[PDB]
């Protein structure tokens, strides 16, 4: 029958604005962001809901953070991991919260592309947050 590829985007490129905007809105603050995320990592589905729930766990990793903030990513045939990290307080045994207060956003959309967002410890001493985005099979069923 008929089958279509899928729109894929790479991540980088798309991280890469957030970044600077947010370097910007935190410099007072001084907050450090790094990324290491190869060019083959891509997104499958509306770059606008990629950017908008990243937009928000990032921006809560400024908020959180006390200078470091670094962003890694992974992928799995149908699933995409990025990882958000800071060196703020910790996460519930100052303690901060894995912050799902100001990420229901996040939380929203990453539920639409059958994915999760869970938080961790990270080795900066803050939370690890990992953003699963489901639903990335590069191809699908219909005209």
């Amino acid at each position: 029958s008929v089958l279509l590829s899928r729109e894929l985007h790479p991540v980088a490129p798309l991280l890469d604005n957030l970044i600077s905007a947010l370097n910007k809105v935190y410099q007072r603050k001084g907050v450090n962001i790094s990324m290491d995320i190869s060019p083959e990592i891509s997104f499958v589905g509306e770059q606008n809901d990629f950017v908008e729930v990243m937009g928000n766990v990032l921006d809560n990793a400024c908020k959180y953070c006390l200078e470091f903030v670094e962003i890694s990513a992974r992928q799995t045939d149908d699933h995409l991991h990025i990882f958000v990290e800071d060196d703020g307080p910790g996460i519930p045994h100052t303690l901060r919260p894995g912050q799902g207060v100001g990420l229901a956003v996040a939380r929203e959309i990453t539920e639409q592309y059958a994915g999760q967002i869970i938080a961790s410890d990270s080795l900066l001493g803050g939370a690890r947050m990992e953003v699963v985005f489901g639903r990335q099979h590069p191809t699908q069923k219909e005209e």
